[PDB]
């Protein structure tokens, strides 16, 4: 039992879920004073995102986020192991402070950040089985900021309202994933984490895309607005707003960058 | 026990200390979607605050930061009640990312951070009761930058390489602490909030200056390599580098400038 505000929240997550208090914890701001380039990283490359449209994915409100169920077949190259795709949710703030992304880039929030998730499936079965495992996950983050319209993230966003309360599902059409990734997606920050959440097991390898994404002023608010955490017959609903992770300290340790200026 | 890192760093410290975990914590980024001026904020005054040159200060390593304590007879005018020195001590990064305040300001930390703590003199009899009593603290904090020496600063640094161990001592001689302030003090950010240190108490008062000071390299240097939060025994040192909390969510809040934007 775990939210981001109040008795429960991030303060606190530690209480119950140990590791959320343990090392390597995420998410981190991205500054100049930890960050190295190696020119050995190279450009993912990106398999089976692109959905069929005849077939679905489940799309999920969990209580903490909304996730799209991603089919297996989707895969990363250019990590040190095949990881394939699980899901991917969002994290955003609220409308009267829309500065929610978990990563920061120079102390600035951005409006939102995108994570696809990923598990090491030539090690493990299934992202489960993966999560609490050495170089179990890998997760894909893409900062998200105000600007025009994103007909992308529409494609989750128009199904938003069948998903307000907790537990409730919808199926989504296939679209290209990769549409929601940016610019140039050959430069990143690299660096081993963890979860963002509960357990918050450090067994990420994060990269997160150093060219943000927009989306209107319009698809921001229906975000921050469309969903709840709680079930419906929940006597104290509860909005899903403010659903991102401050960022941890991050001492002694680099963060790799596949660009040098 | 307490540190600001590993296992029992900040995470973990709602675990000993249930009000890390609770409302109104500290420190925060302060930033225009949670500013507002409020006119009615009015000019501190410092009063007592030109220590007696002839009367020495107990300077005190104290495995946390380095304190210096400070006469009830100094305090701040201007607040419902009047509020009476305790203490004052710092918060700084390390050389290698040498960015340890506790408040940001747009999401910059500043190189370290100065806080003059008080207590409500008038309603409770001494610093440690009023801790945990509502009104009960009141605290300023000066942002600090690197940049230019600073003589008043070096009055309490030059006795750094002296209070090296936890538990060591040092006396300062009265100087003005007025000297430490940053320029036009009448122009800070004001909200209700809570120690930064267990035990996270929710009962402070903050006054954080707008401008920041400057303090040198070296100095600054000094200050993030001098001090071990270990005792001079230990074989085992630990560094006492980044003693500082990461900012907390400040959700449906404002802070009051007395300077408008
Ligand atoms: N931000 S993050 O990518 O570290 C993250 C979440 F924020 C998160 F909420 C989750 S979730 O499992 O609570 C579903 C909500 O999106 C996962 N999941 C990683 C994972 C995937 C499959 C099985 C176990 C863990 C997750 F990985
Ligand atoms: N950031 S802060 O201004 O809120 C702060 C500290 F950082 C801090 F380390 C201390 S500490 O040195 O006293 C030990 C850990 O709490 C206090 N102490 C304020 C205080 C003074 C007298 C009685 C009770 C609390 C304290 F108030
Ligand atoms: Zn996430
Ligand atoms: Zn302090």
């Amino acid at each position: 039992k775990w939210t981001y505000f109040g008795p429960d929240g991030e303060n606190s997550w530690s209480k119950k879920y140990p590791s959320c208090g343990g090392l390597l914890q995420s998410p981190i701001d991205l500054h100049s004073d930890i960050l190295q380039y190696d020119a050995s990283l190279t450009p993912l490359e990106f398999q089976g995102y692109n959905l069929s449209a005849n077939k679905q994915f489940l799309l999920t409100n969990n209580g903490h986020s909304v996730k799209l169920n991603l089919p297996s077949d989707m895969h990363i190259q250019g990590l040190q192991s095949r990881y394939s795709a699980t899901q991917l949710h969002l994290h955003w703030g609220n409308p009267n402070d829309p500065h929610g992304s978990e990563h920061t880039v120079s102390g600035q929030h951005f409006a939102a950040e995108l994570h696809i998730v990923h598990y090491n499936s030539d090690l493990y079965p299934d992202a489960s089985t993966a999560s609490n495992k050495s170089e179990g996950l890998a997760v894909l983050a893409v900062l998200i900021e105000m600007g025009s319209f994103n007909p992308s993230y529409d494609k989750i966003f128009s199904h938003l309202q069948h998903v307000k309360y907790k537990g409730q599902e919808a199926f989504v059409p296939g679209f290209n994933i990769e549409e929601l990734l940016p610019e140039r997606t050959a430069e990143y920050y690299r660096y081993r984490g963890s979860l963002t959440t509960p357990p918050c097991n450090p067994t990420v390898l994060w990269t997160v895309f150093r060219n943000p994404v927009q989306i209107s002023q319009e698809q921001l608010l229906a975000l921050e607005t469309a969903l709840y955490c709680t079930h419906m017959d929940d006597p104290s609903p509860r909005e899903m707003i403010n659903n991102f992770r401050q960022v941890q300290k991050f001492d002694e340790r680099l963060v790799y960058t596949s660009f040098s200026q």
